[PDB]
């Protein structure tokens, strides 16, 4: 028993830990095979890739191609189907017919061996003719060998008969493939559209209320769902909807003690009133979850809810489960924290004394929901839980419901955030908001879009509740007009946190990512009706991005992506490609001040020719232009962010 | 069933092919075991290395470190020890006693609960106290243990009693381990010291004969292993010693008609006097065969046949197994190939009719040479024979001859190259010869150190009789002393193939690499005497750096090689490191003009500080240094090629 085939075929890639996770996808989304592919001697190879659907059905014939000259590293595109777990192999094959031509091509025109060489052409093609189903094509090969056997004709005219184009055909469809070597299967988990692809939109439901009663309910902050849909917007976040803890209630701006009315953090869970399957009181009953469940779906919008496993000092869990959590010697259960950050009014899960019954009431809770609609969950703070534990919840929740999306909100070191993408969490928090300069954008979105792309899912929050970063801070609303762009072109899922689009960016303090007066700690009520007269607003640039998105496939993909040199560092160029679909981004990085640049296109990354020049539409103003290899751009803070242009026909 | 485990273990390193062939080591030779290690929150983490012999027995304790901060990636270096079939894991765990005390060494100069600190302490080191065997050391952190109760001392002195060296001696040997997570084991192969360290002299036994019998025989040529040792060698290299065809047979320079007394290629095996298994009749007997290997065994020489698998015309294989060979139309069996060169004296063997039959075959052929005293075979291209052979053949072999050592003479792309060192072939020719400047030098020896000497050991042969590089016709002597100093000091195996100290160096023609009136097919006798009473040679040089090599550990291992920069093109340098012992290198690669620079050593990367002088010896010379962070150096071409310097105590 060899490792290594009659031809061999080695490091087939997409690989997840070394073939023990899957490599991920979505319906329709393409991605590449690839492969080392070689054999003894100078005769040619040839290799194809097989992808089997959930019930073994192989896909359409797909050859691969060498990569790049003398690599023997091969590859082809293939594309995913309905959900669920495929499978994919990598043929290798002798390839007599190219080596035959090859060296036919020479010994005719130059008269060696011309009898003894045709006639082993007509050999080839006749054990090709074998192997060939349909019998048009079977006698389209057979009369190729009778040409090459007849002695009457020139040499010249005998060989030219087996390279036709409708010889080509066939045979570029039914190959003579010799010593077929296959690879071992690789797993391929194929999983929903919105996994990709989808624009979030985050809010408070507390914060909608009325003038009698300020604490709003969910039939109340139901009334924010059609401007949220207008926006273009497909997925609402909800902070958690569950009640309260009292017991060290943070009080605004963050301070230990609440005070009188104070609403504290919606994540310190559970109180008398309930746990994490109750309904906070003041946002109303179970009933008023599914109707405004109800009315999200009518306007196209699917619910995400937070998952925060950890507990106020209030939740029923502290008495009724005191194995999960750690007491310290006289009793006491130490807050949670996460350095430098403290929550003096939660307390952390312990999971090591009692971890089945811990999975077993987190998947009823998430069931419970899923029962009411809730079909995307955000979950709060992966990485301070253990690993294997979400590993367990998710394949346990996905096997009985597959369509169930969880989004990890882990900003952490590398390793641990590949690793919860890999075991089964269908999108990831990023290091986008930290990403400003063109190098930092340049290098980290070829990261997400290159190998972390087979198992990882970006979902760019342009903001988040914690996180106002000082580039926001500092460059006002043509920040936060620059940030929408690119977050909107540069991931196939993007979102903002409610306040972005009104330009919110006073910080706690200087040097903090906090906002003032955050509302975490208070509601937090906003005149939108005036801001939209006062066009202090950029919702409409907001709900042009999600438009655009929506008519351009190369914005909802990820893995086609290629940026472009420009002769100024503060100027950013990247386009990126889905069938016909081509969209050129350029955006001025600078919020203060205008910026020209030459942008040196590579040609053809986009399918064209040097010389070639193309129109494209600015698709932010409406604007035509004709850009070449070298095309003059400017950009004035204010007035316009970027350039988002497609190609036209 | 979760694949990852409680204290998360990943990516284990070295690792080949995903685990389905071994990484490989020899007896006494260390190498990096590497695992992404990491936990969820922020508790610290242990890890450690099991390494297992071919019985199970675990090594001795092997504690990892974090490689570089916030990358989660461990490593420590093993050891191999008896040759045989090895495995490793990697075991990872929380560390307790390293949290506890980080936490405690804050809090209580802080005055923050240090009655609870303490007393959460002493708990941890009383589990500490139960997992140690001693008494010594359980007497020793129950002493602790009660100083961290004793309420009516201060603090700070309760806390000082479990910080002091005793305890930490204690832990570092038997540290308190939870949650104990370990990796699947990785296979490792190791064998003998040969395989990876070894100095190579090939030459053609009939060229050793008389001048009334100028075709020399395995008596005469025995003769010429003495200067043979002399030089340092442990390995003698022969050219096929079988019988040769008359078909087609070679004349002189590579002529395709061989006339009246022409001895032709030895790489044309068979006539009908016998095959693989038979002797040349000018040579001699089986007899003189052992008395040929017994003489070179009382010098300390192994002999290495050539293996190859291929058949001249007049070959018994032709006509006895006709389905070895690949026939055209007419019959006629075509001759190798190796594109543009043409072998019109051999045949390919064909491989897909019989493989069964040509296994059989060839490994009987390896064990009648094998039973005879050859141990090692130099295998002529393998790569134009099938690579799942190759794996076939090496398997059966050293399955019941562990000890045997196979060479693969593959000069061709990297992926066939680093394969068939993968599948079994425990050396590798290389790309040496054509890395002659510093930057092809210090890239391609940066490669062979790293990963690839998980799986492939490397043979500097300097030059081959098909290996004449423009370097050495163009350098002359200076030349052929600046590569064997290269060959030598950089590889832990290296060669010469006759003549190359007599620097013999007149091409074919220009632009060529062979060498005129070549060897292969002509007797090429050599007056030996004379060369070493006109010093027309560098045998001394070679024997020099041969007896440097005995007398350096470090120049007999690979993976420890670091290079140092200079203020010229021409002059390189590096150090290579093993235990105590550190061997620098400066070489002038200018064999025409003489080179002044500054060797600027990275005197951290010697275990000393950036500001210290220290001793050095150049071995070359006797003469001695002191050389630090700065060193001029000046080479002179025929003079002092380069320094070879060992540090001094
Ligand atoms: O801060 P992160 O680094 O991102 C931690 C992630 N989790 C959410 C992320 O969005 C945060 O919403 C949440 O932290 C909020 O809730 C706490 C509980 O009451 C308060 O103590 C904190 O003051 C407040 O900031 C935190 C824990 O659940
Ligand atoms: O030349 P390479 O590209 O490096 C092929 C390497 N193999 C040996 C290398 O060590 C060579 O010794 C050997 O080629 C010699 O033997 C032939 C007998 O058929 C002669 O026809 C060639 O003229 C002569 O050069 C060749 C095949 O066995």
């Amino acid at each position: 028993p060899t490792v290594v085939g009659r031809i061999p075929v080695l490091d087939v890639r997409p690989v997840v830990q070394r073939g023990r996770r899957p490599a991920k996808a979505v319906t329709g989304e393409s991605f590449e095979v690839s492969a080392t592919v070689f054999r003894e001697g100078h005769d040619a190879v040839g290799a194809n890739v097989v992808l089997r659907d959930p019930r073994g059905r192989p896909g359409p014939w797909t050859p691969m191609r060498e990569l790049a000259p003398g690599t023997d590293r091969w590859g082809a595109t293939v594309t995913a189907g309905e959900t669920g777990t495929w499978s994919y192999t990598v043929e290798a094959w002798g390839d007599p017919v190219t080596t035959w031509r090859h060296h036919a091509r020479i010994k005719i025109p130059a008269g060696l061996d011309t009898d003894l060489v045709l006639e082993e052409g007509a050999r080839l093609y006749e054990r090709a003719a074998a192997d060939v189903p349909g019998r048009e094509d079977r006698r389209e090969l057979l009369a190729a060998v009778d040409a090459l056997r007849d002695e009457s004709r020139p040499a010249a005219s005998r060989l030219a008969a087996a390279l036709t184009p409708q010889v080509d055909a066939v045979l570029a469809r039914h190959p003579l493939r010799d010593l077929v070597t296959s690879s071992d299967p690789l797993p391929l988990l194929v999983e929903r559209e919105r996994a990709l692809y989808g624009a979030w939109y985050e809010f408070f439901p507390r914060s909608e209320g009325t003038p009698h009663t300020p604490h709003g309910t969910f039939r109340t902050a139901a009334r924010r769902l059609p401007a949220i849909a207008a926006m273009g917007f497909d997925v609402v976040y909800l902070p958690p909807i569950h009640p309260i803890g009292t017991t060290h209630r943070k009080g605004r701006n963050n301070t230990l003690s609440a005070t009188g009315d104070d609403v504290g953090s919606p994540w310190a869970i559970g109180s008398p009133e309930g746990g994490h399957d109750s309904i906070h009181p003041a946002l109303g009953t179970l009933d008023d979850f599914d109707h405004f469940v109800t009315e999200a779906g009518k306007l196209g919008l699917e619910i995400a809810l937070d998952f925060a496993l950890q507990c106020s000092p209030d939740h029923p869990w502290v008495h009724k489960h005191p194995e999960w959590f750690h007491h310290r010697p006289d009793g006491t259960i130490a807050h949670a924290e996460n350095p430098p950050k403290k929550y003096q009014d939660i307390y952390p899960i312990a999971f090591d004394a009692d971890p089945d019954g811990l999975a077993t009431e987190t998947v009823r809770i998430l069931r419970h929901w899923m029962d009411h609609g809730v079909r995307i969950f955000r979950v709060d703070n992966p990485h301070t839980k253990p690993v294997a534990f979400w590993e367990r919840v998710i394949a346990d929740i996905n096997g009985t419901d597959p369509d169930v999306i969880f989004l990890a909100e882990a900003f952490t070191r590398p390793a641990m955030m590949a690793t919860l993408a890999q075991i089964g969490f269908q999108q990831s928090y990023t290091y986008f908001t930290w990403r400003n300069t063109k190098q930092e954008l340049t290098e980290y979105l070829t990261e997400l879009s290159g190998e972390a792309a087979s198992y990882m899912r970006p979902n760019f929050f342009a903001n988040t509740p914690d996180i106002l970063h000082a580039y926001l801070q500092h460059g006002g609303r043509p920040a936060f007009e620059v940030r929408a762009v690119l977050a909107a072109t540069l991931s196939p899922t993007w979102g903002i946190y409610s306040g972005y689009e009104l330009c919110e960016n006073t910080p706690l303090r200087e040097g903090s990512e906090e906002y003032l007066d955050s509302e975490k700690y208070q509601l937090k009520p906003r005149d939108w009706t005036r801001a939209a007269r006062e066009g202090t607003t950029i919702a409409p640039l907001v709900t042009r991005l999600n438009t655009i998105r929506r008519e351009n496939p190369a914005l909802r993909q990820l893995r086609d992506l290629h940026f472009h040199p420009t002769d100024k560092e503060e100027v950013i160029a990247y386009s990126k490609r889905q069938g016909s679909n081509t969209v050129l981004v350029v955006v001025n990085l600078d919020p203060r001040h205008t910026q020209e640049a030459t942008v040196s296109l590579d040609m053809p990354q986009l399918g064209l020719d040097w010389h070639e020049s193309v129109p494209v539409r600015d698709e932010l103003t409406g604007e035509t232009y004709h850009w070449g290899r070298a095309n003059y751009v400017r950009l004035e803070p204010g007035r316009t962010p970027a350039h988002v242009c497609t190609v036209l026909r």
